[PDB]
């Protein structure tokens, strides 16, 4: 244990703060919950599911949980099918996918340096 | 363009889930919150200051501030001076520093490499 012991745990917090500010940007541009851009990411990466599935992969407090899907609806970056309900992506935003993936990925490439760097450091404590 | 970027994104999550997971643990064991690992790892790094100058350093909500410093004085990790309040590390309790910092190393290196390759697949986006 040294002083860049101390210095290299500290950089957890330094990682977790450039995290929360990608997610605190993509929020605030999108005008998205955390919990809404979880779904619509593992919505892209899984395909269609249920709400009951979906819950699997991302926390939605029960309290909020009808008005996060709906969020979603009237964003128009999904659709609901009735068969339990199914939810979609609405492929018209294909673009508007692009467009936002493109936006995390400079937020990202922006930040990649200093992420490493601090991981660098936690990983030598 | 598209894919595995979404899964790269994804892993933002997972990664501040490794380190929230790793001040959870230590949080658990040693019956401190995340402000009071925060503050005694900050004083180990800069020394002895004042509340004020430690508030700059790091979050602590007002409303649990007294409970905070309370709490440390409590666990004998550090006692007060009065001139404004100057907090000190208790020596006393090097072996218990060192035990700690060797703790937080472990709970480290558990998820070192899975932390590693989720910033790889973030950085890949």
């Amino acid at each position: 244990v040294n002083n860049d012991t101390v210095f290299g745990i500290l950089q957890l917090e330094t990682l977790l703060g450039d995290i929360n500010s990608i997610f605190s940007e993509i929020e605030s541009e999108y005008k998205m919950s955390r919990e809404e851009i979880l779904i619509l990411l593992t919505l892209w990466q899984k395909g269609s599911m249920t709400l009951k599935e979906m819950d699997r992969f991302v926390e939605v407090k029960p309290y909020k949980r009808t008005r996060t899907y709906n969020n979603l609806v009237e964003l128009e970056w999904i659709y609901k099918e009735r068969p339990t309900v199914i939810i979609h992506f609405n492929e018209k935003l294909q673009q508007e996918k692009v467009e936002l993936l493109n936006f995390i990925s400079d937020a990202i490439a922006s930040r990649a340096t200093a992420m490493q760097n601090s991981l660098n450091a936690i990983i030598a404590v």
